[PDB]
């Protein structure tokens, strides 16, 4: 019964505290360490949540975490779960659904995603100016529920454009070259090969990996605002040698934490 | 069952009139008017019939209609089922392959489209020449029934050449500037964001809609005869501003509509 | 279960013989004759080995042969398994799963393919470079057993590098031509439309079939070294009247059998 | 002396008839014939103009013929001068210049292409709607006289929208299936190579021809209105065997004629 | 006589100074303002210098500039010439070949360029990351002098990589969003049509233009660094109504003017 | 005076040798030692013979070398000229032309190229089974000579079939490993930039070089049959870092010489 599972989830969190985000923040593979730095109220494990989906995948802590960041009142996900893991588009989405019926109206969401770009760089930040859906499967398959958004949800402008003016301005503040591209859903987990990468590219794509699009469909389908945030863990170019191991996209993530930590709190700063 | 499952259903539909079809007609989103024009002989809603899928789309009164439309004796389908709703491929395409064995062996599959060609117009109308599956589903997936039609059906001339050119004269006779194309199935029920709009005009689509690939799959399985139309309800091109959104599509589909029954009865009086 | 599930298919498979194979050979449509010319030592039908899914498609006998072929020990797959047949893309890989913890390290996918390369002729051998995946599934979703393989299994020099240098060698010496290119997955069953075709070509597919690119992904998974060879049964190029039927795949499969035979039986030799 | 030029030519021809006309007519390869069929006031050879090129090129009479055509004063081109011949931009486009001075306001340029849209067929009329200019050469290249255009002329709607528009309805009047695209001038004289005719319909080209293009710049740059058609004499579709000869493409231009004279008479009769 | 040309043109601005420039500065359409700014110690018209060029187009001055801009010895162009213009690919970049020999190892390349990249906005400064000859001349074509430069210049790095880390630094300094791409040489002097501005697009031309490219080849010849700057002046999108006027592109230029200016001192300042 | 040209440079040969070739070999840049290799029984530099433009570019000795090799009367072209040179397209194939109408009616056009295809390795041989010309300029731009041959010459199978079928047999004899692939004509003299390589290589190129495509036009023109060769010197791939050198790509022609000369010697051996 979707919204009486979301209420459910709802319930046991105010059960915990009573704390009012207006901003949510999920962090992607190897980029939670962000939520140590919140000024914490409450902290819950998904596994305790009703109908929560709980992580598997390596760099996701599975943990809820409420509290301040930057003076601002802040839901953050440490941790996702993905449509690899044996989530269904649906699942995957109760997470930010909860969170929006928490009181959250702006979502921040962060990844790990690889360069297919090769003007990019290993270490870099890519703005997600849209994004491209190769995973064959939609959150809002199924009956539509009215009281949550409507049948049909336009996807123009799916990232918040004046969030993207103010991601830029934070970019030239910090003095930090912000990349910015079209961000595309690879199901996964098998890593693409040479020719997908290829394929993903000249359809338009400039960053990939295996999460991200559900969660923007259903939080616009919601009418929260969206901003996406990669950090580029890896060069994913199928005319050079070497794919990146998982290991080495997490150690790019963490490498990467610092300046991707300090931009993240940036834009919250000004929200 | 399937099959057993037809003839059950089949059966159902001869328990109310031995009125035999010649021609199919499904009417799409906005479309479905042009049924109450029909001399009913008889008017089954889908819920009744057993194993029909239900109609839960706006515009869609989920109504099987057998009688007298420009004096040939037709099935109509007073709106239809999608994969958005989360109907399988092969729930979506049980109504024309009960309308097969009842004997409609030409069909008239008719949708609301986006235009992905920007030489295209808002209120025009698209004859439909091929078809793109981007929605990762086939009807056909499954044990066959050899009975039904091949294992492998050859979807080469799938939309009727002869169909095609009498389409054509019709519109010329008529004084009315038939746009022509490929037909793109998106999933949904979110629409395309602006990236994916660009990915299917590139790949070859000229409209974009969620509906009718599975029924021509299914229906040239069969050994059927297809016509397939779509009313540009709007647009779809990404380098302008909004999208279309429910509302506009289906109030376009309606003052459309005279000059659109005029062209499928114009087709109707040939067949 | 899994893994439990692939330790009693081995342990009936070696309920019958101690055979340990050392190559895994996957004969497609119309490429079980191959299977004959072993120096048998077991023969074991599909529908008896525990969790086995069966060969339902034409010209897939659905028989496990063990034994010799010019010299290797082989594990002769006589027919394989697709997703068209409603089997899920992991159920798809379960035979080779099995294969792989018999011993066969070494696995040669062979397939009937639609030429999509207009430079390419009906009775051509394609040696497979890469894969496209446009099935939208992966045999790897779900839970992971680091038993089998690692969570992100890297999809770069998914056919071995060196195998690619072997089938050319060899095609060298024989005085045969062998055609090259990247095999693109199309779910099916029902043939590919025009547009699909081209759609596919112009992704960078020089090649089009229904089998071969998750069982690749799993043999990756495991570590497993992979050579594709395709026959080019038909040329599926969309600016020519006629897409190839059914019993014009089987037929050419066939005809161009005898040489198939000598080219795989030249690798085997080499190995 | 690029208007003194065109004013000597203008003076030459008014030395031989005060006859003002309307509409200028450019005859391509074998469809010269239409010129036989005006109500001749006046025939000049281009030999006699001064500053005209001549045409060298097969079924090109080189002959300027005044007169009336479907109750019209038309200034009829029976042949016109190519880039391939030797001449410049400038040289091409001469005729039309003077033309448009002796007050042709609105100028139909014909020509016989090639169809590399496979949806085209031989002895098929093709409506332009657009222009590429694939030949590296511009006939407004050097110095800019304003009392004949702007410097930087725009070339939107450089085939007239309105007589767009026309040229349908007389096909639909006519009971006459009318192709429509873009046009792709090739410098030649040698026919493009299969992946040359590729790139051109990778690039949105519908039709391949020698001509017609810098006609259509030169006119625009004076504010004439132009309209396009090509007799589409061959198939150009490089997934094919042979390309169309000179003999061949001459021959299917006349085979057509009778239906193509009917069409551009009905175009003349409405203006 | 080349090198002897250019040594009797540095022989006469050596007659009217002894200045020594280490920075060349083009100014192209409508930018020219920026050389009135400058501390002059000379100023010396292009039609009074040996074997130069002369300004003939809409907003070029056609004057060479020496003296002192933002601290540093400058070389400026107030205006150029054009290959659209008469001038041969060689003639238009003789210019900036004499401003090497004066001492300018540095080169920045202003232009007034069209938007092919639809998230572009009029009004907006574009970054030159490389570029795309479609004009079909080079200004290295014939013999080659040695004394100049190698027979086949490497084009790689073509914009230099550190100054374009400094374009970024001050674009970020200035709180200026700068956009980034690659300038596409299109010959002129017609603004392409509909198809060509998709055509081009589509080959991954960011901007188009009639400018610079000669210069950036001819400056690469002779191992000077090279910086690109673009005013989009106009969004050149084929599925929009109008392409910019010649009138609008030079208001929108001398508009964005301020900006420009300012932006342009930043990075002469940090040289 | 085009022909009463070639048959002074032809009276001028016969004034040296009444020797008759049947076979022209063109080499081109570092491939020049296989002439040492022939039998001579005359040697001429082009500077001597009437009409003939002499070689400027390194590795080009520009010598005239008729003789016996490997059993067949070659005219072997120890050097090339290029457009880049300053040449026009018509004097670039008179050294061809000369050869054709001496006797030799089967023409090897060999060439050092740079690698698109990324999976091609520099050191490698490449056989032209198609050109794409994106030089600009074409050799029979002019008045045509009907002794020559016709207006309008047929350039699919430009490439002669069967010489195509021989280079792949004497490949295979050879265990020579054989690329395969189109040649795109780049004027030059600079090399390409990035996104002109990127943008050769979608349009359908598999190399990149200055040369062949003027001579492969101006022989097919004439009724010759042509081989097209390309040691792959260099890969011009874009989204690696470093182009070759012009010193690099004559070190790779010298390093490939041993086995290119074997494998030229071998077509020889069976033309």
């Amino acid at each position: 019964e979707l919204y009486d599972k979301i209420q459910e989830a709802v319930a046991y969190v105010r059960s915990k505290t009573d704390f009012v985000p207006e901003v949510g923040l999920v962090l992607g593979s190897g980029l939670g360490p962000l939520a140590d730095e919140v000024e914490k109220v409450a902290e819950i494990p998904y596994g305790e949540i009703p109908h929560f989906p709980v992580s598997t995948a390596p760099g996701h802590a599975g943990r809820l975490v409420l509290g301040r960041l930057e003076g601002k009142p802040v839901l953050v996900y440490k941790g996702r779960v993905h449509y690899y893991e044996g989530y269904s588009a649906e699942e995957v989405v109760f997470p930010v659904r909860v969170g929006f019926f928490l009181g959250a109206r702006t979502f921040l969401l962060t990844s790990a995603a690889g360069g297919l770009n090769p003007r990019f760089r290993a270490g870099g930040i890519m703005l997600h100016l849209d994004y491209i859906n190769f995973a064959g499967a939609n959150p809002l398959r199924g009956p539509n529920d009215e009281r949550l958004g409507p049948r049909f949800p336009v996807m123009f402008e799916a990232y918040d454009p004046e969030l993207i003016e103010l991601a830029r301005k934070v970019a030239r503040r910090q003095d930090l070259h912000l990349f910015e591209g079209v961000y595309a859903w690879f199901m996964g987990p098998s890593f693409a090969s040479r020719a997908e990468l290829r394929l993903l590219r000249e359809l338009g794509a400039d960053a990939i990996g295996m999460s991200t699009v559900p969660e923007v469909i259903a939080l616009r389908h919601l009418g929260a605002r969206v901003l996406g945030l990669s950090t580029i863990t890896d060069m994913a170019v199928p005319e050079r040698e070497h794919h990146a191991t998982e290991e080495e996209v997490l150690r790019v993530a963490a490498e990467t934490g610092p300046v991707f930590r300090r931009y993240v709190r940036g834009i919250l700063a000004e929200l």
